[PDB]
């Protein structure tokens, strides 16, 4: 009825209720918690009737607005039903359990099917990219979007098992084996515990999924990025460093413990215990076992296994060298047999690597001299190596897996599969956090300019009657903060090339540029207890406050090269093959990423997926309505659906137009494509107005189609 309605609730963001009485430009109503309210008429929203209830795609709501969208999603929630289309994009909302919905049977009886003739799903969303591959012959990409925990792996690797399954229908396995192996080969080294996620992916990836000119399966590739090389030395309170350390500390692999020289106790080692140690979610022991078989999988010898685990417990050691003041500020080493310990693993001289690590060298033309340490520079250069292996132990990694998904097989097109680290806000909010938080931004941005921007302009070039909507999604302003001249990353990379330059001028010159000039750039809010900040960035997502401290040394990333040079003279092949090629500051390599992606997007067909996280407490079908609400709104859902429902969602050129629907009225065509189109169209019993002409397309209002494809569905049987 008229009666059913929804207002706003200071907790709750809406609450149903049920109207008394109107007066004055007032509602009187009890709101189904008991509550007796009085509203303002303009506050009061529609109940959408209940044919509507768990409704598969919101852009067929009668009543459109945040409180049908929030509590539809929440109702199909409560019915563990975590996927949803919201016009042309999906939203799934993170169900916190594993659910009968994914296996062989349902990937089987999704392969083909139209959108419409089967529940929302990410099988849905890979099938229906792959059907627009073959049909229009280019590249497909799969843009998965949402905060640190929302399940963008988790549907990453959904979207992956789809292809990989429909196909079963250089390594061990086959390509379809090896591709579903990849990512927990990849996620024992690049995942880690933080306070949002069990399972924290710290590096972005873009997977790409090659098909021959008929769709087989041909081949996989991986790009990986900025990889967050902090943690392998440092955590926070409530982190852990990367899965792999706590998975061969197991014990699970008696004979891995021997072969590294190392203890079955984390907290034996500094690089390693600065935060926690274990995970509830986690078997550690069994995760050490996937690993392990992840690399047999992926067709690794147990040579390249082995110098994988050797080189992450020399970096264990690594981090428990001591080194103490020279007696007369030159630092040496207070003992020997960590150094000893890491230097046989890394097939080095210990007493080659200590003197590399305490005096540098320092060229004076074809001359050298050594440079003076003390114990603050040792430890500093110490970690940094630590950091430069691992990471580069990852890239080999991911080389290693490519090489393997390379087959014999030709490529016409792909489906690539955008699996970016997400948004996140910690008490202490560093680089790391300003690069994973702006790409986070710019994916937003994409999903903007594809939904509101090109759609409308779409209308323009094609001569549609059309008014330009401004939806509200812009986020240009922050991103040029960012990214332009003279925005954050061009002060820092600025700031990088000066010796005299500290993280307080690069502080004051950050200031000095923005602080009243670009509105996007704040002031921080401290808190008592809480970590220092230095500013304040207004994000889509919310203020993020960063500290810059270390941000040079961070962007510059410094080594000894008087040790890597060890490295590349290493008895171990895998380490001497690491720092082969060693000779960007890593903001510049940041922007180069993020260009070289966008530009990339643009020429493929994209399909979002929105992943929303219900609470924080990772706990199964309890919604947390602010928290919900505040991620709908940043994400553009309802606009994303006005957009769906206001314009023209499908378009199709003439002369495929006349061929495909000519047996709905061949009498009406027995003359240009065109003319043909118009006067097919003008002929069949269907509202007139659910169309319009364009110079090239024919544009249909959402609805219009699947009738038209009903209609040739029947004629043909
Ligand atoms: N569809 C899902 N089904 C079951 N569990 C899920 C699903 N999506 C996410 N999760 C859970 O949420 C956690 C965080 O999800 P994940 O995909 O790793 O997030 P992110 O968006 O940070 O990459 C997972 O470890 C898993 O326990
Ligand atoms: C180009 C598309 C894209 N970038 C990403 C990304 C970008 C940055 C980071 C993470 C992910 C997750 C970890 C974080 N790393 C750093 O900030 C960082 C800082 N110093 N280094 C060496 C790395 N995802 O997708
Ligand atoms: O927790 V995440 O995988 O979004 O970084
Ligand atoms: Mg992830």
């Amino acid at each position: 009825l008229k009666k059913d309605v929804f207002v706003p609730d200071d907790k709750e963001e809406f609450v149903k209720a049920t109207i008394l009485s109107r007066e004055g430009g007032k509602v009187t109503a009890e709101t189904e918690h008991g509550k007796t309210v009085t509203v303002k008429e303009d506050q009061v929203l529609q109940q959408n009737p209940p044919k509507f209830d768990k409704i598969e795609d919101m852009a067929m709501l009668t009543f459109l607005h945040e409180p049908a969208v929030l509590y539809n999603l929440k109702e199909r929630y409560a019915s563990w039903m975590i996927y949803t289309y919201s016009g042309l994009f999906c939203v799934t909302i993170n169900p916190y359990k594993w659910l009968p919905v994914y296996n062989a049977e349902v990937v089987a009886a999704y392969r083909g099917k139209k959108r419409s003739e089967a529940p929302p799903h990410i099988f849905s969303i890979s099938d229906n990219a792959y059907q627009y591959m073959l049909t229009d012959r280019e590249n497909q990409s799969i843009l998965i979007t949402g905060e640190s925990g929302a399940g963008k792996t988790v549907n990453t690797k959904r979207v992956i098992q789809y292809f990989a399954v429909i196909a079963a229908i250089t390594g061990k396995g086959t390509l379809e084996d090896q591709i579903i192996q990849a990512n927990p080969a990849l996620e024992a080294f690049g995942n880690a515990k933080t306070v949002r996620n069990d399972n924290s992916s710290r590096f972005g990836k873009f997977i790409r999924i090659h098909f021959g000119a008929t769709g087989k399966l041909a081949s996989a590739d991986i790009e990986t990025y900025l990889l967050e090389k902090s943690r392998v030395i440092f955590q926070l309170k409530a982190e852990r460093d990367y899965h792999i350390f706590y998975q061969i500390l197991s014990n699970k692999k008696p004979e891995l413990l021997d072969m590294l020289l190392i203890t079955n106790n984390p907290y034996d080692y500094a690089f390693i215990s600065q935060g926690e140690t274990t995970v509830a979610s986690i078997d550690d022991a069994e995760e050490l076992m996937a690993t392990d078989n992840a690399f047999d999988v992926l067709g690794f010898t147990t040579e390249e296994k082995n110098s994988m685990y050797k080189l992450t417990g020399a970096i264990m050691h690594f981090g428990n060298m001591k080194f103490k003041l020279k007696q007369r500020e030159q630092a040496e080493p207070d003992g020997t047999e960590e150094a000893d310990k890491s230097a046989y693993l890394m097939g080095l001289n210990s007493a080659d690597l200590l003197k590399g690590l305490c005096h540098p060298r320092v060229k004076v033309g074809n001359e050298y001299v050594t440079k003076g340490q003390n114990v603050q520079q040792v430890v500093y250069a110490k970690g940094a190596l630590a950091k430069a292996v691992y990471e580069r132990m990852f890239n080999w990694m991911v080389t290693r897996i490519n090489a393997t998904l390379e087959t014999k097989q030709p490529r016409q097109y792909f489906i690539g599969v955008l699996d970016i680290a997400g948004f996140e806000i910690f008490d202490f909010n560093s680089f790391e956090q300003l690069c994973i938080n702006f790409t986070n931004e710019k994916l937003q941005q994409f999903f903007n300019h594809h939904m509101f921007v090109l759609e409308q302009e779409e209308y323009k070039k094609e001569g549609i009657e059309w008014e330009f909507i401004d939806f509200g999604m812009d986020l240009q302003a922050c991103i040029d903060l960012i990214e332009k001249p003279m925005g954050i990353m061009s002060i820092l990379e600025e700031e990088c090339m000066f010796p005299k330059a500290t993280d307080m001028t690069f502080k004051a010159k950050l200031f000095d540029n923005h602080l009243g000039k670009s509105s996007n750039f704040q002031k921080p809010r401290n808190i008592k207890g809480k970590p220092e900040a230095h500013f304040s960035l207004i994000h889509y997502a919310g203020t993020v406050d960063y500290n810059i401290i270390g941000w040079l040394q961070k962007n510059k990333d410094p080594l000894n090269e008087t040790v890597v040079d060890l490295y590349k003279k290493s008895s171990l092949k895998m380490l001497s093959s690491l720092f082969a090629n060693y000779a960007q500051t890593v903001s510049a390599l940041h922007r180069e990423n993020l260009n070289k992606l966008m530009t990339n997007l643009r020429s493929t067909h994209p399909h979002f997926v929105r992943c929303i996280i219900p609470n924080e407490t990772k706990s199964p079908g309890v919604i947390d309505n602010p928290l919900v609400m505040h991620q709908l709104r940043c994400n553009g859902v309802l606009e994303g659906i006005r957009i769906c429902r206001k314009g023209f969602p499908n378009r199709i050129l003439y002369g495929d137009f006349r061929q495909r629907y000519r047996i709905l009225n061949p009498a009406a065509i027995p003359i240009d494509s065109r003319k043909g189109a118009e006067k097919l169209l003008g002929s069949l019993d269907i509202d007139h107005n659910q169309y319009k002409f364009g110079h090239t397309k024919v544009f249909f209002k959402a609805g219009l189609l699947g009738l038209l494809e009903e209609m040739r569905d029947e004629r043909l049987s």
